[PDB]
């Protein structure tokens, strides 16, 4: 179960965050005890497509190879958070499960500039939900949490410390299919 409210970044810019590129998660904190694996990688493009906002996800597991791809229109509940419906797709947009009510994450963007960003998501799966979870992103998939996110996550009465890097599991992107993804 998730307990947080998330705060978003005072003056957030929408924008910018939703301008069609790709965010990698370079590291991640679950509230929740063993609700993921210690080995994972995320990224996610966000844009607005047709006047719809949304976004594009991929998940990998490194080591078990399971890999999902999803898509959502986001709804607004106030500047920087959101709640979004997601359908699993394959690479290309090809619908696996559809929308369906039950099935949607809560998305609040914490802190964004040009490069990185702070985000909280709450997931919601039928039967599961998947705990408060914290993400660090960046623009370079490669890159070391720098002052201002890391800042922001002290801000947010978070130790960074206790973030789980995702760098050292070799895993490599299409980020071709994400951005094509935010179309479907
Ligand atoms: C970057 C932000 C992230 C968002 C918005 C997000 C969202 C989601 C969504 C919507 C699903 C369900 C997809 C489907 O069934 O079609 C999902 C599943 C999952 N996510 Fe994330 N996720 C993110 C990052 C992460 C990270 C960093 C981990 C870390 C380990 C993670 C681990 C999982 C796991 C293990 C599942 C499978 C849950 C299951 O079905 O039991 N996610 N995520």
């Amino acid at each position: 179960a998730c307990t947080k409210n998330a705060i978003a970044q005072t003056g957030f810019n929408k924008d910018k965050y939703f301008n069609g590129d790709v965010w990698y998660v370079t590291d991640y904190l679950d509230l929740e005890p063993d609700d993921v694996p210690k080995r994972y990688c995320a990224a996610l493009a966000a844009g607005t497509a047709s006047g719809k906002l949304k976004e594009a996800l991929y998940h990998y597991d490194p080591k078990t190879q399971d890999t999902f791809y999803d898509v959502s229109e986001l709804q607004v509940e106030s500047l920087g958070k959101y709640t979004a419906n997601f359908k699993k797709v394959d690479k290309n947009g090809n619908v696996k499960v559809a929308v369906t009510a039950g099935n949607y994450y809560t998305f609040t963007v914490m802190y964004a500039d040009d490069s990185s960003a702070l985000i909280h998501t709450c997931l919601h799966k039928g039967n599961k939900d998947l705990g408060d979870l914290y993400a660090v992103l960046n623009r370079n998939k490669d890159a070391a949490a720098g002052d201002k996110v890391k800042s922001a996550v002290s801000a947010a009465t978070l130790e960074f410390s206790k973030f789980i890097s995702t760098k050292e599991n070799n895993c490599a992107y299409d980020n071709d299919s994400l951005k094509s993804l935010l179309t479907k």
